[PDB]
């Protein structure tokens, strides 16, 4: 297996269709040892993880609570036993109000509904590094998820100014996880039909936001050489389990492109 | 002169070393009736810019005050009179907590002091924009201060994250800006001794802190081939007038950087 | 005038839809005194020139002729006088053969049609800076002519990788230009109508080809935030006079994109 | 093993220093059955190779020849068998005659030199994917190797073109690969001290060549958050295996950087 005998940390599952379900099932499917982190709804979170391919222990995280942080590696390290320490961590978390996506306008999301979106989706990736690189192995890495924030497009608004931060903010994190013989990088996705996104499209966050999601999708495969499943989210987690592996060990501060292709192509 | 009959508000005056100083004398020197903006301490910057070729109102804003921002057009409509309209608007506006810079680690900044600087340094980009296009003419031109972001550096920190959620911000109001005629681009300028600045240098926020700094600085004006002058904010004022005028018409959501060309060189 | 005074030389007129053309009229209107240069079809270009606003010497050159580049300065000196110098040169100069171009498959291009292409794209802007350095100002600026090559796109096929390696050129001119105090520069301008562009859209070059280019231009206005009109060179011509004058003084080895903000919009 | 069972071409060994030679070790180590291509001294080229742990068929291979390429599918098909196709191309090939690099000033490298320069390091990319292609399986890779050519840098001079040309190849190459079900990616490499880096440092290109390279080697470990090792190719190595493995299958156009996270850093 590509991961065996890592012991990585899958935060972000809510639902079989997460993005990080799939990171896991992979991981997993490649002998990785997991821990899941999990946020508000543990009761449901426990039941789909139920059906990931081997059993994982599952704690509770709210990236805004100061007191979860606090406690995570101790929690962690309970979980997979003293002396050990974890080679991986997944950051799969992001949030941004309704008020800063869809079609309420750009200049009408008050900075209260920003701000918390910033934090879960940007500042919470320096506050998991914070927390859990001093359990982690030299050789380790840590990998979140990102979204190819270096244009703007309809509709993503808000979301795309969280993604140009987390963007920096992993530069940074690169710089002290460096001290710890430790990588960090994100994966930029191509657009994935998770339960929120297929809400959206069909119109949850108004007609004419989903009609310009849909239309963005539609680019994608076309413009991608090797195309672009929305449906699949499998090529995403192979990429995060390659970052997780030893594959790509010079690599740091850094974005590995998981998404057909689809931006080194105008048309 | 450049600017000739054009009406263009300017922000960000504090001291006399402000690149916003040096915007507004540029600005007047090239014809131009220029609205002054000033936060919180209005007799000093009164005092400050009675040094300016020319009289201008000044106006309190501090762009975390929904009422100063609900009011600005109003009060803005009532100095340069009514049925007049803005023809250009200058965002020379940032602000990090010292424990987002400096010699404070990177992780130990809390969230409420990043939030603030993203605040005032990010998303009062669009703030201003959203209060201001209403009384902007076609043909306007929106301009804000920025520093190249893209690879992480000592010290800079958190402002740095501050500065690549701007220019995500930008692009955004470039859209919006379009719907009225109005342009909206940044200004990525190098390194500028103003109070600030030489500050830090002389160890204010811890002394390796510093040091970066300094070192930085120095590897600036080697890097640039027509050399950087820190001392010199002339060249970045010419550039941000360059963006109010007529003659970058196609340029929108973009960045223009007036560093020397610095950051076109490696060493 | 935005360049009274300045000497400049521009290059690359052959029809009067050549971006060139547009440079030199508005240069002109600008108070430029200039110094035209063509290649082969000079009876031609001298009848193209003749409805300039200003009459202008025209000298031969064809930059793949080494003798015709090592006389190039005593000529433009005896142009404009002895112990006068350029301030300002023009390079808007493209060529690729149509096997490197159009809907024969980018893999069909043999190389000595591909290198003829570089040559005169990408290397003859290295070429006119070593000619007219040495007749430069101190203050002086050089600009090429771009088109955005970031990404790949159809049809334009081996032109893109001439962009991509005129856009390095660039970075290296600015090093030598700056120790001779002159800034070295490239417009990246949307899509313009010449007669070339006209004819592959018709067809020239293929019918798929030609349909490539017209869905590439839709897509461009659709994408600029402040629309695009490619039949309206006068936006292109205006930024490069502002590269040409003192108003950005502070920007070399640089692109300045004139494209209606394009390249910031993915959809 | 990785690319266990995987039938992959790797071109470029001439000293047991050369990149592709521990590219094929690392390949050969993770159960790949490779074929080689060698460059003119195939005697020599044969004598290397015997090192490597498996033994593997060479062929011979000039890129500027046209008849090499054209046999040279038949060629490999008759060493792996009929019937059977690669899964993996390796292009590690790059050539810039001295008057392009070193002491001798940019502008004084004539266009012969610097088109042969790009003929072999950016044009043989295309001549290799059109030559290798129709007998590559759905799911097959191609990866070259880059040297980041985003800003200038002293001496590197026109190898830095061919790089950025190499850079927009890679972008049309994925558009054909794609309907192979092929990717095609970079490896942009830190530093790596070859037997003729080694000997530019020593003074083989002028002793302020050699001086400017040994000072941009020093800066990149400097800037790399997890370091960077010259002596060292195993991590690039590895890099381009995980490329040619199926853990990066939704890359393509897209480079890689295997450079200690230097270009994310900017001090
Ligand atoms: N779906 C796409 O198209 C796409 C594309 C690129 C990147 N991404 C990114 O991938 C990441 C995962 O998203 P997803 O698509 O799988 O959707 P998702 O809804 O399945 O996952 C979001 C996760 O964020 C977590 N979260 C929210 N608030 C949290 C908090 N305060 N603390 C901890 N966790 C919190 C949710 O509980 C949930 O598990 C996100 O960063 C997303 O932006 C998604
Ligand atoms: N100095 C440099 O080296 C440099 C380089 C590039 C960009 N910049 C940018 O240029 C901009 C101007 O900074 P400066 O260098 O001239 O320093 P400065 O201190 O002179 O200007 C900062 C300005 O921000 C204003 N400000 C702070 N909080 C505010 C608030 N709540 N509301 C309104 N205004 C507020 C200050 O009052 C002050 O006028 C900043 O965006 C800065 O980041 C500076
Ligand atoms: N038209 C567009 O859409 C567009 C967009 C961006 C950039 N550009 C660039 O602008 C430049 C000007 O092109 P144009 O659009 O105006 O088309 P054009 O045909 O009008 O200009 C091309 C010029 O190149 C010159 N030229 C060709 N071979 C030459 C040689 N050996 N020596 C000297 N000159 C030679 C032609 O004689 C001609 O004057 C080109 O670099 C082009 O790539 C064009
Ligand atoms: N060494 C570094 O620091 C570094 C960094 C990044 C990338 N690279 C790239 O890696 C590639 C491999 O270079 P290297 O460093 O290992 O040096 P090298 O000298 O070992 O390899 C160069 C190879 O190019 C081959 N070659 C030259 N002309 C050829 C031709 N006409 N046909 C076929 N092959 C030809 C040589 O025979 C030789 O095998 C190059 O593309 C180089 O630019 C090198
Ligand atoms: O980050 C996220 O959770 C959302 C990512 C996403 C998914 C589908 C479409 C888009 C769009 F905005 F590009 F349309 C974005
Ligand atoms: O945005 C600002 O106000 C500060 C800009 C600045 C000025 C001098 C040095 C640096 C450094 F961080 F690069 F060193 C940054
Ligand atoms: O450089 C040139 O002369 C051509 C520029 C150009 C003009 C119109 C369309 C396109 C396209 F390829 F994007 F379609 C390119
Ligand atoms: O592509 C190549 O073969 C050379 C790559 C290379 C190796 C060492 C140093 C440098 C420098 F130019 F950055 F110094 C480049």
């Amino acid at each position: 297996g590509l991961l065996d005998g890592k012991r990585i940390l899958v935060s972000g599952i809510i639902t079989d269709s997460s993005i990080a379900f799939h990171i896991a099932r992979v991981a997993q499917e490649q002998g990785a040892q997991l821990v899941l982190t999990g946020f508000d709804r543990l009761r449901l979170i426990q039941r789909i993880t139920d059906r990931l391919p081997a059993k994982a222990p599952l704690l509770e995280l709210d990236v805004q609570n100061e007191e979860h942080l606090a406690s995570l590696a101790g929690r962690v390290t309970e979980a997979i036993g003293a002396g050990n320490k974890l080679d991986g961590v997944v950051h799969s978390i992001g949030f941004m109000p309704q008020t800063g996506m869809g079609i309420n306008p750009f200049f009408d999301a008050p900075y209260a509904d920003v701000s918390k979106g910033i934090h879960i989706s940007a500042y919470s990736y320096a506050s998991m590094a914070k927390a859990l690189l001093p359990i982690m192995n030299p050789g380790g890495s840590i990998v979140g998820m990102d979204f190819d924030p270096s244009r703007a497009m309809p509709a993503y608004n808000w979301m795309t100014v969280a993604k140009s931060a987390l963007e920096s903010v992993n530069r940074f994190v690169a710089r002290e996880a460096g001290k710890y013989g430790v990588r960090s990088n994100l994966v930029a996705a191509g657009p994935i039909r998770t339960l929120a996104m297929s809400a959206i499209v069909g119109g949850a966050l108004g007609e004419e936001a989903g009609a310009q999601i849909q239309l963005l999708e539609e680019g994608w495969d076309q413009r991608a050489p090797i195309g672009w499943n929305m449906k699949d989210a499998t090529p995403v987690a192979k990429t995060v389990c390659a970052l997780l592996s030893d594959w790509l060990p010079a690599t740091t501060g850094d974005i590995i492109y998981a998404d057909g292709g689809a931006h080194t192509q105008l048309l």
